[PDB]
This record gives C-alpha cells, structure tokens and sequence, in this order.
C-alpha cells in the first residue's frame, strides 16, 4: 500500500486514473495503466513489446477490450486487480534491489496478472520474451609490441599530455578516415608543428568515446627505425606488423612515412596492395616537400591518401598550447610557471629561434627553464655548505688534538671547540629553515604527482565499470591527498610571507626564460628584454650605427616597416617595397644588409637577383629559382640590383606579388611573399632629381611601391666619419693585444681624399686600408716593431704615403 514510486511511474498512474475517469469508470484498472503506457510519447512499454516480438496493434486492442468492459457510473478507487498490479510491481522492485517502483516494474507486473498476461501471449510475447527485453534495457600481438607504440594505451594510462587547439583537424582526420576513397589522412607539416600530437589527440578521443562507433580502434604508431635495427629481414618484420594490424583491425600512424616509400629500404609494394584492398587504414606524417616527391608523384598513392595540412601555430595559439601543458611541467619539475614566462617563451622563440617551429621550440624553452629552476632548488645552499665544511675541518682537528697533552694543544683544542659551537649557533637555524621549506615543497610535488596518477587510474576504473576501485579512489584517496596538499599550500604561503626575502625560488618567470634564450643564441640578456615596440621605435638608431649620412633614407625605410608591423598595411601585399634611387657607393646595399639583420634575425637571409642576366625574354621561367628561394627561407629581403636591366616580363611579375601577396610557381604552387621585403636599386637639389625619375617610369608599377628614396652624396663631414668608423674596426681587433692606433690628421685626410671616389663612393676605402695601413702594420706586429700595450703611431711620410711609425728596431 504505502510504497514509493519514481516521478515517471507516478505520472503513469495518475494518467491511468485520468483515462479511467474519461470513460467514466468507477475505479482504476490495470488495462488503463497498460494502455496509457503504450500511448506515451516514445513509449518504453511499446519499445519493449516490439523488441520482445509482439504485435503492438493487437496487444493494444486487446488491452482496450478488457478496459471497455469495466463498470461505469455517473473519488477514484483502485480495483482489487490494480492493488494486485502494485503488489507485483513492488515485488519486482525488491527482487531487482531497487528502491523506487519504476515503469519497468509496472511492465513486468502486467505479466503477472493472468488477465494481462493473456493479451500479451496473443500478441506473441512469452514471459521469457518479456523478461529478457526488460533486463536488457536496464543494463596478445607479438610484432606490434616489438615495433609499434600502442598510442591508445598511452592515452588510457594518462601518460600523454593534453592536445590543445587542434579539434578542427582531429575531426577532419575522422571524416577522412570515413570516406569511401582518399580515406587515409597524410598529416603534412614541418618538424615540431604537432603532427604526432594530432595522432595522439585522436587516440585520446577514441579512449573517451568522442568518436563515431566506426573508430573504436586501437591506434599504433609504427617505429620505422625499429624495423631496420638488426639485419632482406626488413620486409619480413613489416609483413608481420601489417598482418597483426589487419586483424586487430587497427589504425596505423606512420611518422616519416616517406622513408618507407622511397627515402633506408623501400616497402611501397608491401603497403600499396593492402591500402588499396582497404585492409589497412593509415595516418601518415611527412613534410610538404617530401609529400610532393613521394606521395603525389605516384598516382596510386594520391588516390588513397588525403593531404591534411598542419600549419605552425601562431604566437597567440602557442601561448594557449603552453597554458594547457603548464600544469604537466609544473607537476613534473615541482615548480610554478608564471604566465609571463609562458608569454615570453612564445614571443622569444618566435623571434630568436628562427630555424625551428612552434610549439616544439617554446615547450623546449619551458622544459629547460623548469629544469634549471629545479637544479637550483635541489642544490645545497651555499651558506649551509660553507659552515658544514668548516665545522668538519674543525672536528677532524679536534679529534687529533683530543689526546695531545702539551699546554699548546689543550689551548688550541679549546679554540676549536669555541669555533665549532659558534658555527653550530649560526648553522642550526639556517638548516632547519631549509629542511622545512624544502621538505614542504617536495611534498607538494610528490602529492601533486600522486593526484594525477590517481585521477587517471580512476578514469580507467570508470571506463571499465570497476565501481569499487573508482569509488576507493574518487571519494577516499583523492580527497585525502587534496586536503593534505591544501594544508601545505597554506603553510607555504604563510612561511613565505614571514621570510619576506623578496625571492621566488621555485618560480619560472621571464628572467629564467631569457637565461635560456641567451644561452641558445649567445645574445646577451640585456639585448633580449627590449620589447618589439622599443626595438621598432629605435630602429633608426640601429641603422645609424653603420649607415652614415643617410638619415632621410632611414626615416623613410623605418616608417614603412612600422606601417607593416602595426597591422595598418593590406595583408594582400608584401611587408614593404622600396625603390632606392641614389648614387652608388652611398649605402644602398648596406641598408639591405641592415634590414635582414634587424627584421629577420639573420644578416645573411638576403636573396640577390642580378637583373642583367634575367634580361632574357624567357628569363621568367628560370624565375623556377625565384620561387624556391622564398619558399626555403620565407623570412627574407629580396634585392633587385640593376633594376634598369629588368625586362617588362619581370617588371610585371612583381606587380603580382605586390598587389596579390604571393607568386605562382611554374608548376602551379603558391610561394608565399607575405613576409618578404622587396628592394630595387637604380642609378637613374634633391627636389630636382626626384622628378628626373618621374620622367621615365610606368605609373602603375611605381605607385604599387611604398617608398621611393633619393640618397644624398657623402659630404666631406660624412667622409671623415666613415673613415673614423673603419679605423674603429681596426682598433677593435688590436684591443686583445692592448695596442692603440693613433692616426693623425695627415693620414685621415689621405684616407679621406684617396679612399673616396666621386661615382663609386666608399668602395675603395677598404683596399686602401689593407694596402696602405694594415700591410705594414702586420709587418710590425710580427718583427717586434709594435708590441702589445703600445701606441702604434700612424702618419704620412715626406713622399706622400701612409706610414706606421715603428717603436723598435729589427
Ligand atoms: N596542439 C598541441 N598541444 C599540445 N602539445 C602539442 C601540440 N602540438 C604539438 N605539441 C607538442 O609539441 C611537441 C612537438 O610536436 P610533435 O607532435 O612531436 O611534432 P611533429 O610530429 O610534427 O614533429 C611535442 O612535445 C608535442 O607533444
Ligand atoms: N654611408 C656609408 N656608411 C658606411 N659605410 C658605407 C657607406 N656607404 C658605403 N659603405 C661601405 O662601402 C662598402 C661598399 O658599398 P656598397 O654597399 O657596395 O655601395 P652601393 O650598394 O650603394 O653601390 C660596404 O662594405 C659599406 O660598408
């Protein structure tokens, strides 16, 4: 009588009693209940009877026959046979060890009522048909372990870091794998962009069930180098691998897949038949250049693989990747990574590690900086070590004196005990403050590592439906450790506030990241912590360090660079474009050198094109070569000397790049120029020469250009300054011998007037300094004439030539 029901069961009964009242019936009858249930939106009872084999349309009419006979008049009582339905529901509820009468308890109870059981027999439902349908609704590979990595196992064991910000590509891999043709994804990108992480991320989704049911598959990574180690036995190992994949019906990730298709033994004829018979399902990884040689060039591989590009993440996306990996390195090294460390890792790796790719190179900075911090933390503090070591000396000295009986030994022993005790008074506090801070910090680390191991074991128990083990872990072990960890994080914060030493020892901040970046690059830290904004605002100072007398040209160059870097220029353009119109010998090439060294980190990242040899009419086909230079190093200045020599074939090739942003290769490929600067020189007061230019040029190509600079002639004061900086370069070499190069006005005037020519500028200057100064200077350094620590005087002799006065005879 006094029973407990689910809300859904109570709703069924109330609905049964309202249907009873709608046929004006005196009291509620199990056929009311049965019919109400069969008619519920998305009826359970209907689905159970369909699965038990029943004829739901006859069963319902049969229930409606018993229901029609029930007596009528004109509150709601229970039929003796309803009261019996609830008795049996309640007995099922107890047999299943359930606590509330649920709607499947009513369905099973209908079958206990002989009247209701008959209707179900006449619809084909036996009692074993009905019981089975409701019980339902409630509830080794040798070569793969030698040669592959079970990548879905790593995911299930927690041994695999999170994969952040690649959910579009992972889901694209899943759609490709599900195509009828071209259903083998080939991850194509450069080293370190995360091609392997995309395979690892799919493994992760497979283990969590965020996949279609057609990809509940293991993912094995084929170790190609492991196939070759220890030797035609390559072919026999691979066949056994492919056989065992095929029957575990797994997906195979193959890194460096080109090295098994031609790049060192070739197994293309082993893989190809299997990939085509669909026997093998495969995820490749390789680089774009190698995809084009070994997968496109074979028509039958192109027909089975799909190119999936994996681009390098930007600085913004790398910071997101780092914020996601952060806890994993913190828990591993026992350190705190400040967010500014992350930001500085991504920004400095983007700007100073230009030979390597995101996110690998930034992660790599973090790891090294974390390892540095933990080395320091694990090192003995110097003050405790100095005292421990001096106390050890004293104690060995006391052992020796302990048995000497002369007065002088007794006296020295008392001095030794007094110095021992003094050290102990200074040492004991320092040692117990180190042992408790270090001990606490270690325990935070150890507990944090056990919390991860527990969470993974608990997530494993849950997927396997091991409730007892997941229950021990989630509710007893994890909370026990979380509480202890919380106590220590509180003790630590109080202990740090009471030291007030201003020291964040366990903290990897920007200083630590730059210590690494300095080391990896040899650039001192001081040069590293200017922002990109300050370097850009002083860019003019950078060039003024070597380019003399061209202050106007430098302002124009630098402003145009700043337009690009502030994002104010059109994306469908190159970074910048200048036409250097000045006298030769004044510093056109020097400015290009300066740009590559400032704008790209690499002074040699310049691509030169003489145009007199590209004056041929079909020279553009050979430009070919132009495409492959800025594909290979995309961050590059692109210098065009003798632009006069340029045919109107090549003139209109730049107008593409300049108004489009990329050149189309002679094979159809797009070679990107969005990170090149483009410079063009031409030999062709100030206010007049600019207009002699204008009388020549096609306007649509010159307005496409950012700046048109007019360089100015080296004036006699710029002439002395250029020669004074060359002598400074000579001095910088003599400083390790402590020599001083005193050059007088007579000689600087000789270098001034004889080192500079009216049309070829400062080109003569350097041969003159080698022949007229450094040659005799080299003779004097060798024969003792000028010695370390001396002044080497330079003047001009009575015949008219540079002389280096000598300080000693031969
Ligand atoms: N999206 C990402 N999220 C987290 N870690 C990533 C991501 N992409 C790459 N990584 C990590 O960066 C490093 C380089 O990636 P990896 O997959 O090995 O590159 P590739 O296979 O292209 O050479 C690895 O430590 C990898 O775990
Ligand atoms: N204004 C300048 N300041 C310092 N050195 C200069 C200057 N102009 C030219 N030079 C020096 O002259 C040398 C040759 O000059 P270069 O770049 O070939 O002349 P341009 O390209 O303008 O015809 C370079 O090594 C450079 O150091």
């Amino acid at each position: 009588s006094s029973m407990q029901f689910t809300d859904k069961a109570t709703e069924t009964l109330n609905a049964a009693a309202k249907y009873a009242a709608e046929n004006s019936h005196v009291q509620l009858h199990p056929s009311h209940v049965a019919v109400v249930m069969l008619d519920e939106e998305n009826s359970l009872f209907r689905s159970i009877l369909e699965k038990a084999g029943g004829d739901v349309v006859s069963i319902e009419r049969g229930f409606k026959k018993i229901m029609v006979r029930q007596p009528s008049q004109d509150e709601m009582g229970h039929s003796p046979e309803l009261a019996k339905l609830l008795h049996y529901a309640h007995e099922h509820m107890k047999k299943q060890r359930d606590l509330y009468i649920a709607q499947d308890h009513l369905i099973l109870a209908l079958a206990d009522l002989p009247s209701m059981a008959q209707v179900l027999k006449e619809g084909g439902v036996t009692k074993k048909s009905l019981e089975n349908a409701v019980t339902h609704v409630r509830g080794a590979y040798e070569a793969l372990s030698k040669y592959c990595i079970d990548l879905t196992e790593l995911a299930a064991s927690g041994k695999l870091d999170p994969v952040i910000g690649r959910d579009e590509i992972i889901s694209r891999v899943i759609r490709v794998l599900s195509r009828r043709t071209k259903n083998n994804p080939c991850l194509v990108g450069e080293p370190g962009v995360g091609k392997t992480a995309i395979a690892e991320g799919l493994a992760n989704r497979i283990v969590k069930g965020d996949i279609p049911s057609s990809l509940q598959k293991k993912v094995y990574s084929l170790d190609i180098g492991s196939l070759l180690a220890g030797a035609g036995e390559f072919e026999e190992r691979l066949k056994a691998v492919l056989k065992e994949l095929k029957e575990a019906q797994a997906i195979v990730f193959i890194d460096e897949i080109h090295t098994v298709l031609g790049a060192a033994i070739d197994a293309a004829n082993l893989l190809k038949p299997m990939l085509a018979r669909g026997e093998l399902r495969c995820i490749g990884a390789t680089t774009l250049t190698e995809y084009r040689q070994y997968v496109e060039k074979d028509p039958a591989f192109e027909r089975m693989f799909q190119l999936v590009m994996v681009e390098e993440p930007s600085v913004t996306d790398t910071i997101s990747i780092l914020r996601g990996l952060k806890e994993r390195y913190e828990t591993h090294h026992g350190v705190r990574i400040a967010d500014a460390a992350i930001v500085a890792a991504a920004q400095l790796a983007a700007r100073y590690i230009t030979q390597r790719f995101m996110p690998d190179k930034a992660i790599d900075l973090i790891d090294e900086a974390c390892a540095n911090t933990r080395v320091q933390l694990d090192s003995q503090p110097e003050a405790i070590d100095k005292l421990e070591r001096r106390h050890l000396q004293l104690e060995v000295e006391a052992t020796a004196l302990e048995k000497e009986k002369d007065a002088a030994s007794k006296q020295r022993l008392q001095e030794v005990r007094a110095e021992m005790a003094r050290i102990q008074e200074e040492l004991r506090p320092l040692k117990m403050k180190y042992e408790s801070e270090k001990g606490r910090l270690d325990e935070i680390r150890n507990l944090s590592q056990r919390l991860d191991e527990l969470k993974a074991k608990a997530e494993d128990a849950e997927r396997r439906y091991d409730l007892a083990r997941a229950a021990d872990i989630r509710y007893y072990a994890i909370p026990d450790l979380e509480k202890r960890l919380a106590q220590l994080q509180a003790e630590k914060s109080q202990a740090d506030a009471e030291r007030a030493d201003g020291l964040l020892a366990e903290v990897v901040g920007p200083d630590q990241i730059m210590e690494v970046v300095s080391r990896w690059t040899g650039i001192p830290v001081s040069n590293l912590q200017r922002s990109e904004k300050e370097k850009l605002l002083h860019m003019e100072e950078y060039m003024k360090q070597h380019v003399v007398g061209q202050d106007e040209a430098i302002k124009a160059i630098c402003d145009a660079i700043r337009l690009s870097r502030t994002g104010l220029q059109n994306r469908n353009r190159p970074l910048a474009s200048f036409l250097f119109l000045g006298p030769t010998g004044c510093g056109k090439t020097l400015c290009v050198k300066e740009l590559a060294a400032f704008l790209f980190n690499d002074p040699g990242a310049i691509v030169r094109i003489d145009m007199s040899e590209y004056m041929e009419k079909h020279a553009v086909s050979r430009l070919g070569q132009l495409t492959e230079a800025v594909r290979r190093r995309p961050y590059t200045v692109v210098l065009f000397d003798e632009m006069e020599k340029a045919h109107k074939d090549v003139s209109n090739l730049l107008l593409q790049i300049l108004d489009d942003g990329h050149c189309t290769d002679s094979k159809g490929r797009r070679v990107d120029f969005k990170n090149t600067i483009i410079v063009m020189t031409s030999n062709l007061t100030k206010n007049a020469v600019l207009a002699t230019a204008r009388r020549h040029f096609a306007n649509e190509f010159i307005n496409m250009i950012d700046e048109l600079i007019v360089f100015n002639r080296l004036t006699p004061s710029n002439i002395r300054k250029i020669v004074d900086v060359r002598l400074k370069e000579v001095q910088e070499r003599l400083d390790e011998k402590q020599i001083t190069l005193d050059v007088d006005d007579k000689a600087k005037d000789l270098l001034a007037q004889q080192g500079f020519d009216p049309v070829y500028g400062a080109r003569p200057l350097n041969r003159l300094i080698q022949h007229a100064l450094l040659t005799q200077l080299s003779r004097l350094l060798l024969d003792g004439g000028v010695r370390p620590g001396e002044i080497a005087k330079v003047t001009v002799d009575q015949e008219g030539e540079i002389i280096v006065i000598r300080n000693h005879g031969i």
